[PDB]
């Protein structure tokens, strides 16, 4: 193991943010490679919590660098907004972060975008996160958008900026009926923040080409997750960027035979944001108990999230377009005291097949119903047990059937959210 | 070597299809994962030229079958009039060519608004190849686009191209002030060739998962090339899909770490087709004699093909993005008779810097001259040379001193368009 991807094995809140921190311990760099300030990672160290979207979780390390990779789409004011709490708490972020040129700029009119796609969609609304972060790809795909390199040139800058707000102004005000985005304000506001950015600007590629050839330990974190990737997620619930592994070469510039091990964060149930297909959801008591104990609450309104039952089927998709090694289940503790458990190892088709591969589009996942497996739940408190011995025979058995049915080891298993509270029973850099 | 990728290492037109007809012959499948229906692969078969853009290149191969990955936004009509070539020829394409659901469709007002958003960027025109490509992928990040899928319900089928061909109308017409979109025409037309898609559908990624137990060979065919990678490459004067090794994972669902051994298809000097960068073009003589004997002329207008000196600071970085493992040498031949032949082996920076590493957007690419290292060019011909003893010894040294400056041994040597004109110093499949 020299460099371990650490990715969602579901629909993202498998938390991945605790086990970056947790890991890095050893890594030289930690670096980002899609998605935008959308992560969420929450990082709970000795008591205090953090809670970071676009800086990488290995921020909180001494010892550790953290990069923003090219595939990820960079808002200025966020940002700045992030770099300030951190600061504030006393965190010399200012000589841990680099970030790539080649990152797209997330702007105003984006955002602009977001949120009058979304409201056009009425009912067939996606769920969005809000922050712009599909129409940032979408420009970029477009060979249209603006990067932190386009910074260098504070007059070309204007030039383009000028040519693009232009274009989108128009779709808003004429399509949309919306308001248009003020150009000077966009501007002003980037030329601002546009010294920062720059000052910390890095070849990632040639970087991590080095850190390669010296043996230098390497951390990628992934946010959201595999079900939500735009190619092989469930479309087009789904977010705008590759969150499966191979978005690490695409989106950071490291050759893809240099991925040594890829770590899957799989939450003991499921969870969803926003629309979309879901197999194992439940709408009753335990559907309650699971969101109450999980505290899946959320951030804002349409932010409190979906629950139900471990689904196997997809788990096993997201082993295959992963190529896991090994899995780190999380939140096993929410199950404590529910009379049985149950796990779906196949779907029932609106014809009556039963299979065990999960649909791709998610109009055929429309009538497919869960094949569950039950069995026994445990009445001891398994939250913040150490040591595998400490595990009632019922948890170390539904364990087990995970690692039988998908053929990958559990090989972390998070037993509360601190950083102390894990076990570690192979550790990914050792492999 | 069980997973063997084929790709470009420079700007594209480094001869890819040769080489994958070529190797196919152990392979069970071959893989298309990024790109249209603009490869331009052209296969020479023992006199009998063929020239493939979407269908894979190991489409004449019997034991074989061809697939066409999720990455690939595909065109039915241009699917439709190359599967029609071929069986005409008397190729059974139907019996062995599969696709996937997940491809995004390309349709009309996709041509349309790459006319018009090229026509419209004026003296900044990127030099698209004009088959709508760029736009078809905006509207898949965009979660906009329909997929093969989308053709299972030909009622809710109607809808969706109604609501999406509303809003580019809309743009076409009221922001291009140009024509607007047929939605009857485009919708019967993808009626009629609907059928024939759907019958060739197929889950890929668990395919190709299933290939990697049974232990079969697998062949990736990548199009364009590295410096046209939309993350990566030269941007914006570049393709919209990454041409990079990591779009083998993110293109076709194989898990990265099953990618055995990647293969750069190297032409023997450089070549570029529509706007960018190039720091070794030639506008003398050797340009003109390149252009002719390399016979760079072209498919049309803007399509003749700009030359220059083979770029090794350029090629080093394409050897770590894609963790290259082997070169593949094409047309040598082309400089035969030439007094001395150069190589770039690093760049002048406009305030006197040296540099060995490629600058990433096109602006820092503006002033930068090559710093060349020259040496004698050889007399004899190489054309059709099938042994390396037949070599003659400045071309041998020419050939070392590429292995030197990149770090990457050359496998196999092109000396002809014929398959059999050849030499495979190492087989990626025995690797
Ligand atoms: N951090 C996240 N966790 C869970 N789902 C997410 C996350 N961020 C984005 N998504 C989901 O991805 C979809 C599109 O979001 P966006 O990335 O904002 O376009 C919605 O289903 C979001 O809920
Ligand atoms: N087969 C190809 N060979 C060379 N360059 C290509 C090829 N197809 C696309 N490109 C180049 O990629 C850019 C954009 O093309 P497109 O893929 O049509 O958007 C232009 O520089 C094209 O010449």
């Amino acid at each position: 193991g020299n460099n371990v991807v650490v990715l969602g094995t579901q629909w993202g809140d498998e938390g991945k943010g605790k086990i970056v921190d947790l890991l890095t311990e050893r890594a030289k760099y930690v670096v980002r490679y899609q998605g935008g300030h959308n992560a969420g990672h929450t990082l709970v160290i000795n008591g205090e919590k953090t809670v970071l979207h676009l800086i990488p979780s290995g921020i909180l390390r001494e010892n550790v660098t953290s990069i923003i990779g090219n595939g990820v789409v960079l808002s200025p004011a966020a940002l700045m907004k992030e770099m300030k709490e951190l600061e504030d708490r006393g965190i010399p972020v200012r000589e841990r972060l680099l970030l790539s040129e080649a990152c797209p700029l997330i702007l105003d009119y984006h955002v602009a975008l977001d949120n009058a796609r979304e409201k056009a969609r009425g009912a067939k609304a996606i769920g969005t996160t809000g922050r712009g972060i599909g129409p940032a790809y979408e420009d970029k795909v477009a060979r249209r958008g603006l990067r932190v390199g386009d910074l260098f040139d504070k007059e070309t800058f204007a030039e383009k900026l000028k040519e693009v707000m232009e274009y989108h102004n128009f779709q808003l005000v004429n399509y949309y009926k919306a308001e248009a985005v003020d150009y000077q304000k966009v501007l002003d506001d980037t030329m601002a923040v546009a010294d920062i950015l720059t000052s910390m600007v890095v070849d990632v590629s040639d970087l991590l080409d080095q850190a390669r050839q010296r043996g230098d330990f390497v951390m990628f974190e992934g946010a959201q997750g595999t079900l939500l990737d735009i190619d092989h997620g469930t479309y087009p619930y789904v977010t705008s960027s590759n969150t499966t592994a191979g978005g690490v070469a695409t989106g950071s510039g490291l050759g893809p035979r240099y991925v040594d091990y890829v770590l899957g964060i799989l939450k003991a149930y499921s969870t969803r944001v926003g629309a979309g297909p879901f197999p194992t959801e439940l709408f009753d008591e335990t559907g309650e108990f699971l969101c109450k104990q999980g505290n899946e609450f959320g951030a804002t309104t349409g932010r409190r999230r979906r629950t139900g039952w471990l689904d196997t089927v997809a788990v096993r998709r997201a082993v295959q377009l992963n190529s896991l090694s090994g899995f780190c289940l999380t939140k096993l503790d929410v199950l404590d005291g529910l009379k049985e458990v149950k796990l779906c190892v196949a779907y029932r088709m609106p014809d009556g097949r039963e299979v065990t591969t999960t649909p791709l589009a998610a109009d055929d996942w429309k009538g497919v119903e869960p094949i569950y497996e039950t069995m026994p739940g445990w009445s001891e408190s398994t939250f913040g047990v150490k040591d595998r011995s400490g595990l009632p025979q019922a948890a170390l058995n539904y364990i087990k059937r995970i690692e039988e049915l998908t053929g990958v080891p559990i090989d972390i298993i998070s037993t509360g959210p601190d950083r102390t509270e894990t076990m570690i029973l192979r550790d990914p850099f050792d492999a």
